DNA sequence: AGGTAAAACGT
DNA sequence: AACGGTATTACCT
């Protein structure tokens, strides 16, 4: 059974690339550090975030926004690493989205207890483009639902190297991550990373 | 008129 | 602890 219409999980797809990906996460973060963003309502997110590529996802007083500038450094987000771009292209192709051209990569870091409550990815103007989501390090339970928040959820464990792609009919589906269980991973030690690639501009 | 925050407490 | 209320509103543009 496939994940959903237009959605697939490619288990361990990024396993072989993982060590290089993690080195490049560290390189990106050395320029635009991980930070826990504050919601418009004033709550600090448990996930720590940074971005690379032309556009980075951020919170603002006024809402959510894709911006070419890191508001913490006041400099452009770091360029998207070639390792990221290549892995993304290969995964998108395997998932049936060969033409995907991301201009944005959000890097999520989960410490024990960190979560991402059910939400839609909808700040992108071109919804024809899929989301490509790469898991690294400790395992997490990914929720994948429907167009409505109360639509029944699938819960899938995402392990190191797993890639999830959604788009088309499932592009706007609600999804999230349940509070991260503590553990050990030889490459990330005590955390999970996720890379989410999007076409956020035009 | 439409977009939209909640990507965030009680049972 | 899985499910669902809340935005059933108050602001922007
Ligand atoms: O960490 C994940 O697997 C999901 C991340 C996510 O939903 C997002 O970046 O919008
Ligand atoms: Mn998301």
């Amino acid at each position: 059974e496939p994940l959903a219409a237009g959605a697939v999980i490619l288990r361990r797809f990024a396993f072989n690339a993982a060590e290089q990906l993690i080195r490049d996460i560290n390189d990106v973060a050395s320029q635009s550090p991980f930070r826990q963003m504050v919601t418009p309502g004033g709550y600090t997110m448990s996930v720590a975030m940074t971005n690379c590529g032309h556009l980075g996802w951020t919170t603002h007083r006024q809402g959510y926004l894709y911006s070419p500038i890191d508001p913490q450094t006041n400099k452009p987000w770091p360029a998207m690493p070639q390792s990221f771009h290549n892995l993304c292209q290969r995964a998108a192709t395997a998932a049936g989205y060969p033409d995907f051209q991301p201009d944005a990569c959000l890097i999520n870091r989960y410490a024990p207890g960190a979560k991402l409550c059910l939400h839609q990815d909808k700040d992108e103007p071109d919804l024809r483009a899929p989301i490509v989501s790469v898991s690294l390090g400790l395992p997490a339970i990914f929720q994948f639902g429907g167009l409505k928040r109360n639509d029944p959820l699938k819960r899938l464990l995402l392990e190191h190297g797993d890639v999830v792609v959604w788009g088309g009919e499932s592009r706007l589906f609600y999804h999230g991550i349940q509070p991260l269980k503590a553990g050990f991973h030889p490459l990330t030690i005590d955390c999970r990373y996720n890379l989410t690639f999007r076409q956020a501009g035009k």
